[PDB]
């Protein structure tokens, strides 16, 4: 049986799976907040029910297909998948929408990635308030930087029935938000256990990877159903599949956050290595990760001058930090880096001050 | 208004707090694995709703204080706490079953340490299996050890209307769980973020800490009840109170674990300072993480003999320990330290093997 054909939909469909229950977070809009995530961490998928506190922007449930198209255009190209698992390509949106209304589905097309933040579209989403105060890009990246800032704030997803996105860790080691508009979808949540990472570059490369349902081979496949109104939190790391099990219309994005810089670099390292993507739709990831450890090392001089101590997490993410930093400057290992490193940093001595004052705050 | 008279009382169970639904996790028995704390981590309190799966032996919850007497011993002296939050004293066992069942509650006594291994009682009751595969004195406390060894693995609790016991963090940094025979008992739960911590210290130093409230000073403060039949599990340095609402008789115990070993050494460390006990509950904790590091190290040794990976959790709970040996012989503070070290160990070695095995670890 193949991944993503219409037997192994239907197959999908009756499996039970571990109950997302045993794992979720479900606080309300107004309890999400950074106190909230630095004392519970996030390490777990949260989902809101009601978006009331989460301080979105969205159009109304009655929002359409035709309407992104009216605010995105129908000359942008967007990327395409063709859930026969099979391809991806670019099509002109106004050729899916064409595709969309057919309710031809001889080919399952699926979209999830059509980037908005530079269209008319853009002004009719706010992202949740959560994401805008943890996300690295939005708050640590320079104005006066001149790399390529990332991009990947704004998503809209639109998902015929049948639909499928196998197993994958998102990219970059992003966090991601997805917003349910109307439909549904189901995820498979896998958590980044250093066993099931094992497991799952082994799948990655397996031959038949396309005849195995990953979620078969580890201890706990979590099934998570997103229904319409509801807003999904993916920490770092985490493995999920996607079935749109109806016509589904949905918004997201992806971000870097602090709370959890180990799993982070991590996922990042793995994501790279396993990504058949063509491009980074993360650039530069260890350039804004040398803006934070610069920025980290402002925190703790601060709480040391002022005689305060840091969260548990600041001190592992500093070190995990200041770990990679000494790897990614190595003198075999440079050459592969160097290009990433931010000509205002001083990394000798970013990585020497950083580990004075992590030594200074452990016990 | 005094912490612990009838009227603190009477205040306290008009009081809603934070549902505890928002934080603890209720597997079934059979779900309460190793593997299930090593994935999920052991750090949220985790309540058991069933007996069935946890591996426990129990009395019926017909038993009665008169049966806890007649396994345990009328002469036995045991360490009441008179509830007016005031003062600890011993009593033989039968003159505290006199006082329970003569239903006086003019002095309002509580039994919450009453250690039973050494009687009778003990064949009547055994503790869970999850607990018995995590505790380090259970496991690796050494036969041939000479130290004298914690005895802190069966509790009995019996526990009048109107009971309270204050918020503490547990002695020695350990974990612990309870189940309610009959009755019920409430925890009031407070998270150990190093924020909560300092709030803690300053409490129990504070001249009028019998006026104030503690879980009023915190962000979170979550009402766990427990009812006939449940178990909770409390992870390491979770500060805690406890309100006996009706008659209840209990059983728990307390226990060490590799799953968390940096919180472990904090916890131990801060109740260590804040503690008014006379005797240490847990003795030699340091001894005996000195044996738990040279495990760890055989451990690391094994995986990479074998080219396996260790957990996450064990790598940074090594370091978290090798920290701890490095302090703990410093040249200034070897003196209050070297009475705990087994006169098998060779601490420098010890250390630096650590040290080595933890950084080829390290991505
Ligand atoms: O996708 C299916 C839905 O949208 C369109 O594709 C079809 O024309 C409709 O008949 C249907 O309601
Ligand atoms: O991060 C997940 C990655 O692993 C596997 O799902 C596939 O080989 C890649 O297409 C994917 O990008
Ligand atoms: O604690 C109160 C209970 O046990 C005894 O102390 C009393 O004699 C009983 O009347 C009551 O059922
Ligand atoms: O661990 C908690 C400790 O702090 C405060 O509750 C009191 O000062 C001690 O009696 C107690 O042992
Ligand atoms: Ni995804
Ligand atoms: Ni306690």
């Amino acid at each position: 049986v193949k991944t993503g054909s219409p037997t192994f939909v239907r197959e999908l469909r009756s499996r039970t799976f571990d109950s997302s229950d045993e794992v979720i977070l479900k606080p309300t809009g107004n309890q999400l907040t950074v106190e909230f995530l630095e004392e519970n961490s996030f390490s777990v998928p949260i989902l809101v029910l009601k978006k009331d506190g989460l301080g979105m922007t969205l159009p109304s449930p009655s929002f359409t297909v035709r309407d992104v198209e009216h605010y995105v255009g129908s000359d942008k190209e967007i990327d395409v998948i063709d859930v026969t698992r099979q391809a991806d390509c670019k099509m002109k949106l106004g050729d899916f929408v064409k595709y969309y209304y057919s309710g031809k589905r001889e080919k399952v097309l699926n979209v999830i990635s059509l980037e908005f933040s530079d269209t008319r579209l853009s002004n009719l989403v706010e992202t949740p308030k959560i994401v805008r105060k943890l996300s690295w890009v939005e708050n640590l990246w320079p104005e006066e930087c001149v790399f390529e800032r990332p991009n990947v704030q704004k998503y809209c997803l639109m998902s015929v029935r049948d639909s499928y996105t196998d197993f994958h860790i998102d990219f970059g080691g992003t966090s991601v938000w997805y917003h349910v508009l109307k439909g549904e979808k189901i995820f498979y949540l896998i958590r980044p256990t250093n066993a099931n990472l094992t497991l799952f570059e082994c799948w990655s490369s397996s031959s038949n990877q396309n005849e195995m349902f990953f979620g078969d081979q580890v201890d706990k496949c979590y099934k998570c159903s997103v229904k319409q109104g509801q807003t999904l939190f993916i920490p770092t790391g985490w493995i999920h599949a996607v079935l749109t099990p109806v016509d589904c219309l949905a918004f997201g994005g992806n971000f870097l956050h602090s709370l959890n810089i180990e799993m982070q670099l991590k996922a990042y390292e793995i994501e790279k290595r396993l990504s058949t993507a063509d491009l980074f739709r993360f650039p530069n990831f260890e350039t804004i990760c040398w803006y934070v450890g610069k920025h980290i090392l402002d925190i703790f001089r601060g709480l040391r001058e002022n005689r305060r101590h840091p969260a548990s997490y600041l001190v592992h993410g500093g070190k995990a930090l200041n770990l990679a930093f000494r790897a990614w400057t190595r003198k075999e290992a440079l050459p592969d880096h160097e290009d990433e490193i931010p000509e205002t940093v001083r990394t000798v001595q970013l990585i020497k001050d950083l580990a004075r004052e992590i030594r200074l705050v452990e016990d």
